């Protein structure tokens, strides 16, 4: 999918639904179609406006989060993570790949424990888990 593509569809819209609330409703739309189209900034552009109008959708605070992931932007694909678990808490998965990216990018944060410790919890005798607990034994200091 090329920029035009999405931009054609963009121009569809303002033509037949032109208020703004119209045009930000359709940002999930958007965003996702610049996410096919590699353009990270862009899908982040429309994200953002999607959210603004629909504060409370899990999937798009997923989706924002995502595109921080790939940045290895960890403490904005955290928040997000932790915005959407909060919004739609079947979301398991995001406790475990919160404690994933913590660990990941500095495992001497103090917040990597707390989702660890999150994580054991929802997926017990997890061997991903398990993994993210030796690394913060190894890094433990001694008494």
């Amino acid at each position: 999918r090329s920029k035009a593509d999405v931009e054609r569809y963009i121009a569809s819209v303002q033509g037949s639904t032109p208020s703004p609330r119209q045009k930000s409703m359709k940002g999930f739309y958007f965003a996702k179609l610049y996410m096919e189209a590699k353009e990270y900034d862009l899908a982040k552009k429309y994200i953002c406006t999607y959210i603004n109008v629909q504060e409370r959708d899990p999937k798009a605070h997923r989706f924002l989060g995502l595109l921080y992931e790939l940045e290895e932007n960890t403490d904005k694909a955290v928040e997000c993570y932790r915005r959407s678990v909060e919004l739609n808490p079947m979301q398991k998965d995001l406790v475990l790949k919160i404690a994933e990216l913590l660990c990941k990018n500095d495992v001497t944060d103090g917040r990597a424990k707390y989702w660890v410790e999150r994580a054991a919890k929802l997926f017990p005798g997890s061997p991903a888990v398990y993994k993210l607990k030796e690394q913060l034994l190894d890094c433990e200091g001694e008494d």
